[PDB]
């Protein structure tokens, strides 16, 4: 590094947990399938990480004041204040499994522009106590490009190695996100399980690209789609696949989507035999949340001469705002589960016959989600148009 960390002067104090309910696990799937809806890609795959998102907005939220906070709290949802929503996030991340073959990183920063730049100390303290996030100030040179890439590469263990390519002179202020899964599905795929077939893209081309088989448990059966949920090790996660009808296209399909709708989905999955077919993909995506984040109504904190973040600290030649949110994602699906290496080893009365099944081939575009088991909330959410 060469910038700052603000936090290594600070100690967190001892918080009061507080119990993830009804309430916040509502709030937050709202949260998270709007801001997917907001930011669905027309010509290319995407994936977000709705979580770390809300996690960025909701520790900002605590240096808002005024219109830039009333406009943060109502994109997060009203009915929580950010007070309650620090509490909640602490107690959620604090229990949020990650362990071997089950490893979840979020990595959430602030990074401020050291010229003019006083920050707020009651600030830090809540993000010591709350969230445990890296907050720095920094040159904004191009040292500070290279600081901010080495720390993903270092937080995510080299699964995503740059963000940024350049800091334009004016910018004073950046959140970023970088989100990493690195997991074994609970029953791994057979290489003979593995097969070439035809993804047929977005575009109408016919792809030959290798399809996973398996038997799973759960399937989901909506009016307009059909699809399955695939745990990982430990049963921590599940990769959540949903196959939109024919006659519905991806884009129109999230449209009809909502928080409420997404949770009952999986809620009501049918336990019964699926036959299912999964292709392997792997890709990042990089998405400056701005647009996304206006579109939901947090619009002030993005304006030069309106953002109102003196709670967060003082500036004396300017006026402290949001230049970027910048947040990238990386996911992999393959025969392990995040890793390739089809198993050869067999037992060879382990394949049963089955009885009455359903069969879900993700032949064309689909989304997926990456849920926590224990609440149905989406740590990642995404889209496969091409291959």
């Amino acid at each position: 590094v060469q910038a700052a960390n603000l936090m290594d002067r600070i100690k967190a104090n001892p918080v009061s947990e507080k119990n993830i309910d009804e309430k916040f696990i509502y709030n937050t799937a709202d949260f998270s399938i709007e801001l997917f809806k907001n930011s669905i890609d027309d010509k290319e795959n995407s994936l977000i990480s709705p979580l770390s998102a809300m996690l960025a907005l909701a520790m900002t939220a605590n240096g808002a004041d005024n219109e830039t906070l009333a406009q943060m709290e109502k994109a997060l949802g009203k009915d929580i204040s950010i007070e309650d929503l620090n509490k909640y996030l602490y107690t959620y991340m604090k229990k949020l499994p990650n362990e071997e073959k089950s490893k979840l990183t979020i990595a959430n920063s602030i990074w401020f522009k050291e010229n003019d730049f006083m920050p707020s100390k009651d600030f830090l303290q809540i993000i010591a106590d709350y969230y445990k996030a890296d907050i720095f100030k920094a040159a904004f040179d191009s040292s500070t490009v290279s600081d901010i890439n080495n720390w993903v590469k270092s937080k995510t263990n080299g699964m995503i190695d740059k963000i940024l390519n350049k800091i334009d002179p004016e910018d004073v202020m950046y959140l970023i996100n970088a989100v990493a899964f690195d997991a074994e599905w609970e029953t791994v795929y057979e290489k003979a399980s593995v097969h070439e077939d035809i993804f047929t893209d977005v575009y109408g081309n016919r792809q030959k690209v290798e399809f996973m088989n398996s038997e799973e448990n759960l399937y989901i059966e909506e009016e307009n789609a059909i699809g399955f949920v695939k745990p990982y090790a430990k049963n921590h996660y599940s990769f959540v696949a949903i196959l939109p009808d024919e006659n519905i296209s991806v884009n129109e399909y999230i449209k009809t989507l909502t928080g409420q709708k997404f949770i009952d989905l999986i809620k009501n999955a049918k336990i019964t035999l699926v036959r299912a077919s999964l292709p392997k993909f792997k890709y990042e995506y990089t998405i400056k949340m701005n647009e996304t984040l206006e579109s939901l109504g947090m619009t002030d904190a993005f304006l030069p001469d309106k953002a109102d973040f003196s709670k967060l600290g003082k500036s004396d030649i300017g006026n402290l705002y949001i230049s970027e949110v910048l947040h990238k994602t990386f996911i992999s699906v393959d025969e392990l589960g995040t890793k390739a290496g089809a198993v050869t080893s067999v037992d060879i009365t382990a394949a049963g016959i089955p009885v009455n099944f359903k069969t879900v081939k993700l032949n064309r575009p689909f989304i997926f989600a990456i849920i926590d088991n224990s609440t149905n909330l989406p740590i990642f959410i995404g889209t496969v148009l091409s291959l």
